[PDB]
């Protein structure tokens, strides 16, 4: 009765899946999830992280961890290059797909998926981390309950530096045929999962780009940066709402600055994910007290009580994770919905990449 | 030889003014600026505050005022529909003017004000007070010497809430004919005087904005609200970097959120004028120290010591105003260039009424 | 009928006083105050000033100055070992007195000045300017009002680093003789008056103190710093509620980091002078939306209102002195009581110099 | 692979849980073996065995100890129990990680210490806020002569779980049987952090109220025996000063643990309710000279077992698998953990002697 899980990739998001598996039932209750079959290359690194992970066995053969028949469930944290391959094996198998973000580098790979999933009758999550927080789950909550009224604009902006360095050797990632979108794949994805969920779905967006860095060192030669290293856009939502959308990643002192604030006809809402354990909501009060109020997560907010009873405790990025991975148990089990499936994950590939060809285009893209 | 002064209007502005002309020189040396006509209506208010506000007399006919042989410089702090009467007239009777900001309801009234301006030889200057905090001028400065390399990227916003209440009343600034534009004539000029300081021109916006209180109370009933209560804009610059704008009269909890940020190739400066007085800068680091600096206003940025010998000591928003008149002051005495002149604040109403053509229209607006 | 002015000393509060005379009737209304005399040394700095800041004339005598017949009031912003001196001959010839803090050297020092205020019949205001901020005074009304309930707890600290520099001179000011008390004269007080504000005189003080830099730069050799670069004390007030309190003139960072909070069985009120136009308020809520509010500050606080009608629109540290100097205005015209006079002056003088007192000797000191 | 044994599994019990499950995760080697988790009743120790990924659930702790495959025992039960189960613990041959505070007396606490010394098993006890990366990263810039000598320490711990007068009275307000207030649950967490950073305490003058002096109990009322807030003047055995302060009734505050090292050379300071964030001053030229805000990242100890990327934001319970990586090293014979019930017995002489200061009006020396 216990999920069975396989993994694909050791990698940042690979370890977090490894992490949040590991401890999905000490949080929310139920049976552990079997640790079954972890992937990986080369095979003494599989070896090695599958014995301090915890899984059973590694493999170097991701098509293992997708046919094992004591896998119900597989992670997918690969490069975005073969999240395709791999996703729609794993469906053909017969498993439920958790995919890190993005589902693949191009709309038509997306679409393709999209439809698989649909014929597999799998449960399917993609990986939106930044979705699962206590504080912006507690967000989506109040702007339904009327806390700020109607929404009027969104202004949202995810800001990091890891490309900021011009000596930063050139990669695959860093080509169109390769590596899709660059700072709108990357970054640009997470903001759109969260934009969506505080506003509803994009109707329009004008966006323009820029590549600051366009050439970088290869074997001792260059080569060119050939997708975007910042994108700005204005949005207007199915609502008619209107929106403000960046990201960097060459955004010098910026780490993991995904910001965002709804401004509303009764209220303002404001996040910035640096400090993912503060929310800030206006709500008109007496001229005396009158400001924005401070809200230190805690056991009020969702998802939060499963980790600490005691209110202002952190909750960290990797417990976003544990969080993913109940959403998906519940959703396996029949018990909830998780969200996004590839079918509303092909939604927010069609903005980013929309973005992309209004960028290019000078034209706004209609969705 | 010290310099005549002409206040017309007493209001928000009118009293930042008149606190200002008292203490230039305080701050700064020199002789003390002569308060001389004070003009407001009715004329039991003009001769209150005259008093009050240490003017030789006060008068209900701004006409006469600006046309005083005592008189050199002209301060206008009155509604937006009055500054091209009353700035063509001071220009015309030979007087230097300070004039609020934005210059008037058009740019034909804006770019007929710039030409009586040229033809006058009098100095200008328009009251975008933001441009004069010491952080603002300590960014500008650090920019320059190359501390966050090349500007890279900028994100603006001026966000208040004056207008958030809808039960607050229909007036005649609310019309495009006799009040302009709205969140843009009232904020987005301001945002735009500090972006273009930053950043340089702007080349291009394509820009979005709405009216979301549509309809205000209005004797018995309520009347139309015709200019916008945000708006939003992408901005190429003649450098060809990128930037984000926008501005809001009814963004619910912001009192005075100028905020603006610049990223660099090697760094990134940030501000929010709700909190004048920290500037983060950002430079790379050694990894066991790499972060923002906090740095809190003092005698080390431009103005500040004429006005306090300590740092932290907080700057305050009526002090910008002091800088402003001294600017003023020193560009009239020909020791000194004062920013905006009519010429150069004529490029700013261009900006924003070419941001509200864009979101009439749906079309990107090219300036050059 | 206005009120004429003698300012003694130019310097940092010199001229902060100079700005808040000038512009005191601008605010609040009445008659400007008539800026009579200047006294400062050397005669040409006195004569350069006194055009600058608009007073009629300048000396480099301070009793001519005190004496002249033209003066009602005195502002007095002299360094610490001349404030009793000139105290007591603007008292004797018949002039209310705005005194600098500390009052003086001493606790005899301040008895002296207390008797001959009570005798000349005049008012007395001490320049605890931190007690004017419309943070402050908000925070003040609210604690009457039962905001935060029953006060249970009071922190409160004082942290700059004008000292923190071993390589900074010596000077008279760090001698006990000539200098009094050190970060406790220059901080200290000023946290004791915002202390006793909020939570009543003390009854009780338990301190510590040290001297972190004990000798300085004089002449090419070195001397001795004698007075303390900072102080902490355990507090029980009159109400036998608990109180934190330290100073410091070495703390590396800090520039005006006068920082207090009093927490109460219905909610906790804090404040940082380094961020003067915030108010942190936590009051209980319903668990969704539970934590400290931000108070921006603007017209709703006490004060704002006279210097701008727009909320967010920084309030500035000089301004505080322009909110003092009125309330010495009206306290002078008969119109409300200005604090502290020197009779709660000396109160302060007591905590400053039993808290040096139980440093020095490490036991407690009790108030009557 | 080390056998584990976990006694209680409220908030420390799934905190201790949630630890030994990723410790390995994080840091490598073998993940150790969750042999026995002990709880009352037996149905909530066989549920939380079960979830909790324990290979069983017992309801008498005493043979949990006992167990042959258990090597290290996670004491997470009430005050009250800490000596008599810790004591047991050691008894059995058992590695021991201890919750904070020792026990309800310094009495207990010395028969506690000298327990352990008799034993050569290792000990450490749950002073988590030790094991942050910011934390961690400040003991070590001060190591380096970042901030020159320290000067001045400044510590709070605010909570405000008991500011609400209408909540009910309980046995932890009695001496007896709660032994300290305020003092006991969070006094205790700021001096493992205050003596980590400014070295050992010499003397404390302290003062302690008991606020709201009565709580509802049984439809009366019951008296509340010990402090709700505490403050102390600190020398440290160097000869600086300190400022330290606790409370369980400060209103707003949730898990306000800060604290502040003025140097000589520069300014360090912390707050844990953002506890990603320390804040560093050292003097620069005037044009840019201020605070630094250091955002934790792989830069600082520990963090790049939990994440590569900067800014993905540590958690409080991430804390807890730092200390069972470092209890698991020392037990390797690969590091000394801190604190043991040698070092932890110094820590309860200070939290009583603040509490002795502030009932007798006198200074205490250590
Ligand atoms: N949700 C988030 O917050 C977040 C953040 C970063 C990464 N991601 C996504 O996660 C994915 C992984 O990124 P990362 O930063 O973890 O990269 P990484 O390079 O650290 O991880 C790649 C991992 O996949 C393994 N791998 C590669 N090719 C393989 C193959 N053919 N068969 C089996 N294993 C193979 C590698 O050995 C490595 O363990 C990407 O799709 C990325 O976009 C999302
Ligand atoms: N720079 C800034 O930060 C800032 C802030 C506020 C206003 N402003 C600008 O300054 C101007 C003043 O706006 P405000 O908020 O002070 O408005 P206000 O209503 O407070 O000021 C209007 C003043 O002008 C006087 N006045 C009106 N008509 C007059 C006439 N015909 N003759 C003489 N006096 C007359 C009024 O009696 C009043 O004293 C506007 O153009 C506004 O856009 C700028
Ligand atoms: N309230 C506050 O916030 C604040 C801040 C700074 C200083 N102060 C107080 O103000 C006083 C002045 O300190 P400061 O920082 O302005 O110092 P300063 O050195 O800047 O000012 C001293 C001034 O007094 C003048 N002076 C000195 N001796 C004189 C004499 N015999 N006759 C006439 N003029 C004389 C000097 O020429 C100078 O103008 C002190 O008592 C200090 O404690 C208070
Ligand atoms: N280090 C920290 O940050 C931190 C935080 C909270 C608590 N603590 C400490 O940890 C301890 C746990 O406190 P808590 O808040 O988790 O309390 P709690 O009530 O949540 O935990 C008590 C647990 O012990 C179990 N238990 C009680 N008596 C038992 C017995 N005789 N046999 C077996 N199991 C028994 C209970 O069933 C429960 O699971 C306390 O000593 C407390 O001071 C430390
Ligand atoms: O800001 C402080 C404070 O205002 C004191 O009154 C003064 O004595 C100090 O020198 C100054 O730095």
């Amino acid at each position: 009765k216990a999920l069975g899980v396989a993994l694909i990739g050791t990698g940042f998001m690979g370890k977090c899946h490894a992490m949040a598996w590991r401890n999905v039932a000490t949080a929310f209750g139920g049976l552990p999830p079997r640790l079954e079959v972890l992937a990986d290359m080369p095979a003494d690194k599989a070896h090695s992280l599958a014995s301090s992970f915890g899984f059973a066995r590694g493999t170097a053969d991701w098509r293992e961890a997708v046919s094992d028949p004591a896998v119900d469930v597989v992670s997918i944290t690969t490069p975005n290059g073969l999240h395709r391959e791999m996703a729609e094996a794993a469906l053909a198998a017969g498993k439920h797909v958790w995919l890190e973000k993005p589902m693949a580098l191009s709309v038509e790979d997306a679409q393709a998926m999209e439809a698989a999933a649909r014929a597999s009758d799998r449960r399917t999550i993609i990986g939106y981390n930044y979705t699962r927080s206590p504080a912006f789950r507690a967000a989506v909550d109040l702007i339904a309950e009327g806390a700020i009224g109607r929404p009027i604009h969104f202004r949202g902006m995810y800001d990091e530096d890891y490309m900021a360095d011009p000596d930063l050797p050139w990669s695959w990632a860093l080509t169109r045929k390769d590596g899709g979108l660059g700072a709108l794949g990357d970054l640009g994805c997470h903001l759109v999962s969260v934009m969506v969920s505080l506003m509803g779905p994009v109707a329009r967006v004008y966006a323009q780009a820029d590549t600051v860095i366009t050439d970088r060192p290869h074997q001792g030669g260059t080569a060119r940066v050939e997708n975007e290293d910042q994108a700005q856009a204005l949005i207007r939502f199915a609502s008619g709402t209107s929106g403000e959308f960046s990201c960097s990643r060459v955004a010098r002192g910026y780490r993991c600055r995904l910001a965002w604030e709804v401004q509303g006809t009764e209220g303002t809402l404001r996040f910035d994910q640096e400090r993912m354990n503060e929310l800030w909501l206006y709500q008109p009060g007496r001229p005396e007290i009158d400001g924005f109020r401070r809200i230190l997560t805690g056991p009020a907010q969702p998802g939060f009580a499963a980790f600490c009873p005691g209110g202002g405790h952190n909750f960290g990025f990797n417990e976003q994770k544990v969080v993913e991975a109940e959403m998906l148990r519940q959703a396996i089990a029949g018990r909830g919905k998780a969200w996004p499936d590839f079918t509303d994950g092909l939604t927010i590939e069609r903005v980013i990449h929309g973005m992309a060809t209004s960028a290019q285009t000078g034209q706004p893209v209609n969705f």
